[PDB]
């Protein structure tokens, strides 16, 4: 057995580590081929799940057709075509009639999407073929250790791809070439142990035998209506009449077998959120460990680095030990307990959430306006407002956001000690922030904020505000804020934490002084207002404000909810791919398979209808997800198992004809 194993999970490895790669690399892409005609977010959205559609068509294929062996052969190489064409289409689009150039990416495209699905069912099966002795102890072993091998492949790829991007846009070639690259090498290895392999080949067009007995069963059955209708198995009685008896009892094993598979796709909804709904929450929760400065986006790795760890825990020790007290510890079970730990994971999201919730601000909703006031001005200065008056001395502000109704912000008046009252013309708009900017007593001006959430990816955004009389220009770190009119503010900009340099420029600046500056250090998800100033000198001069308070919370409490999740996950997919195929008869594993893999498509279904926000808050979202959910069909799954599907000993069945 050992040297027909290995060339499956190289095989294996090489093929995941290249997907992965394409995954992050694709996405970016679409951000510049966008801007033709939206129509490229209209492309996107097929990947997400029909890379889980296909594999049906592998399944019919293989088990009908050409068998196993074959299909893995030519669904590889029109996987390496499409990613190919797809690498040299990014570079004809935009070196060299646009559509006709990116007719070649669709075409790469759908090329890509028949690799992915074909390969997945009939791979995996084609290794448990390997083993027939009686050796359920090796087979076990096998599943997991292919399963493992397919997140060592997601595990590299997330460390090399930023290294290997940006390496020349240029390295767009670089890009897609490499992850082709590799898949070359998984095809070339599999194909070289040809002389090792075990295969079997189909007998005849099963796919239409199973369709014409089912077929005539069902219309069979509606006849009768009043002569012995009541059935005792609601298909193989009316089949038989004409049917061979042995095929009845293989498509009842399989009918058996995903009748239970009815209310996992549930669970497939569950764990995507780890890729979206949480890599949300790290953006606000992101204080950083002293030692290192990891990213917001990162975090999705520890899930692939936990799974190769516990994975040898789990075969190597734990199970052996619950045997040992007596537990018994069946496929059914496993599954079972797996379900449970996943929603156990989700709960402490919640705590999680809500702790969070305690330091972030108020953004506006609705009819209502925020206002925040920044006197400027070498002198103090009174201002009048709804309810409310605010007295500010030069170079304050309002520490927090003033709160009020549109239809409530009637007038607005400014005056300064002794100087004459200046009412406010200018005009605000509903749901958003706004600054007011106050020098004199009759000069004032009036700027939307433009943030009105917490900065995406945790990203500090900053902006200058001009007081010179002369227009202003200044670069920092690669952006520029050119022509800034006297008494007025630029727009935010986002950079990554860190200490950020930036030099100015103006033609009221004499040369001798000194352009450049330097920041304080950014943490994450504030943001910050500079105002630039006069010396007597003329030289430029520095002040900062601040907008919206740093992140607090650490980003090692997402630990916890990791941990579990992906405890989760081991008990249950892994028994779930070899469960599934132990059951199968002879002549349809990879019917089943694909039968499994059906399951995580529609599992993405069901997370994208719930679509966005319809609640008050994801204290609520991140609760019912899996409570109303997950913990019912958890229970519903339990009592379906109570009709021992297990009871079927498939290896042996058949050898009674």
């Amino acid at each position: 057995y050992p040297l027909s194993i290995f060339f499956i999970v190289v095989n294996e490895f090489c093929e995941r580590f290249s997907y992965y790669g394409m995954r992050a690399i694709l996405i970016l892409y679409f951000t510049n081929f966008i801007s033709w005609d939206n129509l490229s977010t209209a492309i996107y959205h097929t990947f997400v799940a029909l890379c889980y559609l296909t594999p049906i068509l592998g399944a019919l294929i293989a088990d009908s057709w050409l068998g196993k062996f074959k299909t893995i052969v030519s669904l590889s190489i029109v996987y390496t075509i499409g990613q190919a064409v797809t690498s040299v289409s990014s570079i004809n689009d935009l070196t060299d009639s646009l559509p006709v150039h990116v007719v070649l990416s669709l075409i790469g495209l759908a090329l890509i999407a028949l690799g992915t699905g074909g390969i997945k069912p009939c791979v995996s099966a084609f290794g448990g073929d390997q083993f027939e002795e009686g050796q359920e102890k090796q087979r076990n072993r096998f599943f997991s250790i292919f399963y493992l091998a397919i997140n060592a492949g997601s595990l590299l790829s997330t460390i090399i791809t930023p290294m290997l991007r940006v390496q020349q846009q240029a390295c767009y070639p670089l890009a897609f070439g490499v992850p082709a690259a590799l898949m070359a090498v998984a095809l070339i290895v599999f194909v070289l142990g040809s002389g090792m392999y075990k295969k079997f080949k189909p007998q005849g067009n099963i796919m239409g035998k199973v369709a014409k007995c089912i077929g005539f069963a069902i219309k069979n059955r509606f006849r009768h209506r009043s002569k012995a209708f009541p059935k005792r198995e609601h298909w193989l009685d009316w089949a038989k009449e004409k049917y061979d008896e042995r095929l009845i009892s293989q498509i009842k094993m399989v009918t058996r077998v995903m009748f239970l598979y009815i209310p996992l796709p549930m669970f497939w909804a569950l764990f995507d959120q780890q890729g979206s709904r949480w890599t949300l929450q790290a953006t606000t929760m992101s204080g950083k460990i002293g030692a290192l400065e990891i990213q917001p986006d990162q975090m999705q790795t520890v899930n692939a680095i936990l799974i190769v760890i516990m994975v040898p825990i789990f075969d190597a020790v734990l199970y052996p030990l619950i045997a040992k007290c007596g537990f018994n510890f069946t496929s059914l079970k496993k599954m079972a307990v797996g379900m449970v730990l996943a929603s156990m994971a989700f709960v402490v999201a919640a705590i999680v959430q809500v702790e969070i919730d305690k330091t972030l601000p108020v953004f506006p909703k609705g009819n209502e306006v925020q206002i925040k006031v920044l006197n400027i001005g070498n002198n103090t200065m009174n201002i009048s407002l709804p309810g409310e008056m605010v007295t500010l001395g030069p170079m304050s502000q309002t520490n927090a956001f003033m709160t009020f109704d549109v239809n409530k912000l009637t007038r607005i008046n400014i005056s300064s000690p002794g100087s004459p009252v200046t009412a406010v013309t200018d005009d605000f708009k509903q749901g958003q922030r706004h600054t007011l900017l106050v020098w004199a007593p009759n000069h004032y001006q009036v700027v939307k904020d433009g943030l009105n959430q917490k900065p995406e990816k945790g990203e500090n955004g900053i902006r200058f505000v001009n007081t010179f009389n002369e227009l202003i220009t200044i670069t920092m770190s690669g952006k520029v804020y050119a022509n800034i009119s006297s008494y007025n503010a630029s727009t935010y900009q986002f950079f990554p934490s860190g200490i950020k340099g930036f030099t100015i420029s103006s033609t009221e600046i004499p040369p001798q002084c000194q352009p450049n500056f330097n920041t304080f250090y950014l943490e994450f998800g504030s943001a910050y207002t500079y105002i630039v100033q006069r010396k007597n000198d003329s030289c430029p001069e520095v002040k900062v404000f601040e907008d919206i308070s740093a992140n607090t919370v650490n980003m090692a409490l997402q630990i916890p909810q990791y941990f579990l999740l992906t405890c989760g996950e081991v008990v249950f997919s892994v028994t779930g791919l070899e469960f599934s195929y132990s059951q199968a008869p002879s002549n349809m594993k990879s019917v089943l398979q694909a039968g499994w893999l059906l399951t995580v498509a529609v599992g993405n279904i069901i997370v994208l209808i719930v679509a966005g926000a319809g609640q008050f808050s994801k204290q609520w979202a991140e609760y019912i997800l899996f409570a109303a959910l997950l913990l019912v069909v958890c229970v519903i799954f339990a009592i379906m198992a109570r009709f021992y599907t297990y009871i079927n000993p498939a290896e042996i069945e058949a050898q009674f004809d």
